[PDB]
């Protein structure tokens, strides 16, 4: 079909992947974050990665689309909230580039 079949939902993933890591990850995040200034940097990431990566301009809209969705109603304080801005930042990571933020 095509090289690099890492898009899929096949029983076991490769690579260590676990919940301990991952909601590590988000709890670090989510510790203490700002939407706002991130809205700036992630926004500003996407539309050059874009510009470099279009195959992958699909799924990096998605994302934005996401954390945008709920930047949108700067009120609904809840783990939305933290899911929208934790969910991009875990895209771009399976989706492997080396990009400013681990």
């Amino acid at each position: 079909s095509m090289d690099k079949e890492w898009i899929s939902k096949l029983p076991k993933s490769p690579e260590p992947w676990t919940p301990e890591q991952e909601e590590a990850f988000l709890k670090r995040f989510a510790e203490k974050v700002d939407p706002e200034e991130t809205l700036k940097k992630l926004e500003e990431w996407i539309k050059e990665n874009i510009k470099k990566y279009p195959e992958y301009k699909d799924e990096l809209e998605v994302a934005y689309n996401s954390a945008k969705l709920f930047l949108e109603s700067p009120l609904v304080e809840g783990p939305g909230k933290v899911r929208a801005i934790g969910r991009v930042l875990w895209t771009i990571k399976r989706l492997n580039i080396d990009s400013p933020f681990v």
